[PDB]
């Protein structure tokens, strides 16, 4: 059961890298046509709708310098440098996003609520620097949600 | 192992319904900001790029009347009615897409290659009618691919 759960989390890490790629490909269709401010507004409007779906993933976006562009959980941080932002478990999560992106893509692990004012819970982020939009885009998932999605499989094994 | 495999396929079914929702929400940006013909072009160019990724999903699109709008595996069907199209295992796959969409979303099961002229493999499609684009959008996955992705889990067990 422990090896199963670890496997399911590693699978989800891979899923988030793929989802980030296809989301990037989607937003590029209008980056190619509109000015940066307009195209960014469209992308972040889309990402708001993803997060509002309350499903598999939640997006977070920062610029190359760590300015927070999109994070509905922490709306006061939007438009600010996030370089000194710390999760409740002491992780500089925006530094994590940037370190991962500098490597070509990677993972940051920290605790955060699912919504502004909610109870924190463990999550992880896959981040990647999208050269077309010049954004560091993070697709994120919560371990509780992965467990929920895998509950029928767990019960079957049991 | 059997119940594990079945559970992994059922999970992927739900994943496809979710992915189809977020893809719809994405192409809605095209339809809000570009004329109809340009928005459709953008959507199908996007879907070409997803299929070219050769990852988790491959898209197929038909209109509400069953005219094939997008299917790189079967390029000669694009622009034609697909109501009498059959997979090699005898499934009217476009009829399946439309029946599922009429119910609010659902699943069609059939064999198809991964690319034009390739070996046919078992797959399934989740289809849904997107009211903004007026397209029946199908997100699809191949069982070989689901098995590949779950291989490390299987070996751990």
């Amino acid at each position: 059961m422990e090896h199963l759960e670890t496997g399911q989390y590693k699978k989800r890490e891979k899923t988030l890298a793929y989802m980030t790629k296809i989301l990037e490909q989607g937003i590029h269709e209008y980056y190619k046509s509109f000015d940066n401010d307009t195209a960014r507004k469209m992308a972040l409007d889309y990402f708001k709708r993803i997060n509002d779906d309350k499903g598999m993933i939640y997006m977070v976006v920062v610029d190359k310098n760590g300015v927070v562009l999109f994070d509905p959980v922490n709306p006061k941080t939007v438009g600010q440098s996030g370089l000194d932002a710390q999760s409740v478990d002491g992780v500089y999560y925006v530094r994590g996003y940037l370190e991962a992106a500098k490597k070509g893509g990677g993972y940051t692990y920290y605790k955060m609520p699912k919504y502004d004012g909610g109870v924190p819970e463990k999550k992880f982020a896959y981040s990647h620097y999208d050269e077309v939009s010049q954004m560091v885009i993070a697709a994120t998932s919560y371990y509780t949600d992965i467990n929920t999605e895998n509950k029928a499989i767990k019960e079957g094994v049991n």
